[PDB]
């Protein structure tokens, strides 16, 4: 398991394009004519579809679990599987406010078909929070980027284990 300080450092490194990941693009990379060229810093964990939202999560969960747990499926399928001990799935209730490093999962409305997914960067309040995500633009080309979200479509949070 990882400490909060280790988690926090890794989130900043995602956003800066310096994360210690073998799935981080070093030089602008392209293979799928439907998507934009992946900039340095993008995370592509599967070698399909350039840098999608779930690619970030695949990398993060591999790091959290010392490469023991590889996610399968699309963003929306993450709430149908378990990442193991100390990972907990929470329904997003109007009461619910997440914690830095938790995983935010969008499965309703405009996100229903594939889901969307990202990492909680700032837990915020009941109105907004800051997410760190890939592919909110649909072009699958940018590195992980921060965005303010209003909980629209957001159905679940995945709590991750934190080492004291
Ligand atoms: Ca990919
Ligand atoms: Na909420
Ligand atoms: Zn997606």
């Amino acid at each position: 398991a990882k400490t909060q300080a280790e988690i926090n450092k890794r989130l900043d490194a995602y956003a800066k394009g310096t994360v210690d990941s073998p799935y981080r693009v070093k030089k602008a990379t392209s293979y799928d004519p439907s998507f934009g060229v992946m900039e340095a810093g993008a995370i592509d964990a599967d070698g399909y579809y350039h840098a999608q939202c779930q690619d970030l999560i695949t990398d993060y969960v591999l790091w959290l679990t010392d490469n023991k747990v590889r996610t399968w499926g699309n963003a929306k399928d993450q709430i149908k599987q378990s990442y193991g001990t100390g990972f907990k799935i929470h329904e997003n209730k109007p009461s619910t406010v997440p914690k830095k490093g938790w995983i935010a999962v969008f499965t309703s409305g405009s996100y229903e078909q594939w889901g969307h997914i990202g990492i909680v960067y700032d837990g915020g309040n009941t109105s907004t929070f800051t997410i760190l995500e890939q592919n909110w633009n649909g072009y699958a080309n940018k590195k992980p980027t921060k965005r303010v979200d209003n909980y629209y479509g957001l159905t679940h949070f995945i709590e991750i284990p934190v080492k004291a």
